């Protein structure tokens, strides 16, 4: 039983840089047919929107994409051969597109069939942590299953099973802090 909102994050300098690249965020969800605001919620979770970042296994820029893996998934939809280079993922407009069309993979496959939008987006971010393998599996080993035993949840319920009973403690924090995020960007709408 994950104690997900320790210790606070304070989302406001981070969303404010995120904020930044809002319009490479709202070109790259106009055509990939992602939410802008989850885009920017993630490149300040991620990033706190420093094009240059890097994390895990070399995982590079705004939304910390890695190019072996997610990378690698974005080329192999879009019928390319190989993977994004580092460069490519440094570049803020390349590296927001990829991270929109991973987002867009994860939404229409593992995630595919999912009917509320917000619990959803909640799935999405857990996925975006951890993988969507492991959010499915803490519902059934089958996939359909899994979607259907989501399906009977609202976002609240979701996050509480999340946090029961998910195995990584980045996977309900990860919902903690989109919401903090997605709070503070509503000082920066008027």
């Amino acid at each position: 039983k994950h104690d997900y909102t320790n210790p606070p994050w304070n989302a406001k300098v981070p969303v404010q840089r995120a904020m930044q690249w809002m319009p490479i965020s709202q070109k790259a969800g106009a055509a990939w047919g992602v939410d802008p605001q989850l885009i920017t919620a993630i490149i300040a979770i991620e990033s706190g929107g420093n094009p240059n970042a890097v994390s895990k296994a070399n995982a590079i820029g705004l939304m910390q994409l890695k190019a072996s893996t997610s990378g690698r998934d974005v080329y192999r939809r879009m019928g390319w051969s190989g993977e994004p280079t580092t460069s490519e993922l440094k570049n803020p407009e390349r590296n927001i597109s990829m991270g929109a069309a991973y987002l867009n993979i994860l939404e229409t496959g593992p995630l595919a069939g999912i009917e509320d939008p917000k619990v959803l987006q909640y799935a999405l971010v857990v996925s975006y942590a951890n993988g969507a393998g492991a959010l499915l599996r803490t519902f059934s080993s089958d996939r359909k299953k899994a979607i259907s035993k989501i399906n009977d949840l609202d976002a609240d319920e979701f996050l509480e099973h999340v946090a029961r009973n998910h195995p990584a403690p980045q996977a309900p924090r990860y919902i903690y802090k989109l919401e903090q995020a997605l709070d503070a960007m509503l000082e920066h709408h008027h």
